[PDB]
């Protein structure tokens, strides 16, 4: 489903492909995570990573 539930995200965070998708797609994961996200792109990754990486 790759709906960005967390599994794909976790996997993405691991290797580092989570930063491939565009911003419109990144916002999706953020919406599911409940983060703040950023009006740019990579900013989304950070929000995601932070939610799955110390």
């Amino acid at each position: 489903k790759v709906e960005y539930s967390e599994e794909e995200l976790k996997t993405h965070i691991s290797k580092g492909t989570l930063g491939k998708f565009t911003v419109p797609m990144l916002k999706e994961a953020c919406r599911a995570y409940g983060l703040k996200s950023g009006l740019k792109k990579q900013e989304l990754l950070e929000a995601l990573t932070k939610h799955f990486q110390d």
